[PDB]
């Protein structure tokens, strides 16, 4: 059996914004720490579901952002990293709508995504 899931692309900051605009809209910035840790856990369970992957890959433009190289230090300091996995939901304008600090289980994660982009009250 062979099934994969979410696969983030890797391109530079200018390329990211440009690609978001041209491909569709919105940039899903996967910020990870060199530690890895939970990153592979999500890669295990979440990166097997076609629906969760499709929703992310289609409704956003995916990007894996470095935190050790590639000007990562600025985003690290400016967006306030606290742990290892950090998800940044950013518009093509270069403004974030929500900073997800931490990682929870797949259903909860998907939930946090929606609540971050479209906050109900």
């Amino acid at each position: 059996a062979q099934a994969d899931g979410i696969a983030f692309r890797e391109l530079s900051f200018p390329e990211a914004l440009k690609r978001a605009e041209v491909e569709d809209k919105l940039l899903f910035v996967d910020c990870f720490t060199t530690w890895c840790g939970p990153c592979k856990r999500l890669s295990k369970v979440v990166f097997k579901d076609s629906l969760v992957a499709d929703y992310f890959n289609r409704h956003f433009v995916n990007l894996k952002m470095d935190m050790e190289k590639g000007e990562g230090v600025e985003l690290r300091k400016k967006y306030g990293v606290h742990a290892y996995p950090t998800l940044l939901f950013i518009n093509s304008s270069g403004e974030v709508v929500y900073r997800l600090v931490g990682a929870e289980d797949a259903p909860e994660l998907l939930k946090k995504v929606k609540l971050g982009v479209e906050s109900e009250g």
